[PDB]
């Protein structure tokens, strides 16, 4: 069902937002480790901590892209559903209009209408 897909997409996005928060924390942690290494005079290990920070930032970007893709999919589904709702309302409205336009069991107005239409249109060819 559309509802099923929608709730699952939201659940997935929620989890990815938690992964986002976790990765941001890990990025700050790498910065922290780098500063401490520099205060120790170990530029090699500071650089190594910042290389890892860069890798984590790359993964954070991929998490963000995954979330965006799911949000777009969710929007598409919600939009399609509203379109279906409009379509069903229009078809039931059209049914009601047909019933009203055949509302006369008395007497032969529709056929006369069509006859006069064609007379009026006869000037066109």
């Amino acid at each position: 069902s559309p509802t099923k897909a929608i709730v699952r997409l939201r659940e997935h996005i929620n989890l990815l937002s938690k992964k986002q928060s976790h990765l941001r924390t890990q990025i700050t942690n790498q910065e922290n480790e780098a500063r401490i290494f520099l205060t120790k005079g170990n530029k090699v290990m500071a650089k190594n901590a910042l290389k890892k920070k860069k890798t984590i930032e790359q993964l954070l970007s991929k998490v963000e892209g995954t979330m965006e893709s799911m949000e777009q999919q969710l929007f598409s589904i919600e939009s399609a559903n509203l379109n279906l709702e409009t379509m069903r309302a229009m078809q039931e409205g059209a049914k009601a209009m047909k019933t009203i336009h055949s509302g006369l069991d008395i007497d032969k107005v529709d056929e006369t209408m069509d006859e006069i239409r064609e007379q009026v249109e006869l000037g066109d060819e």
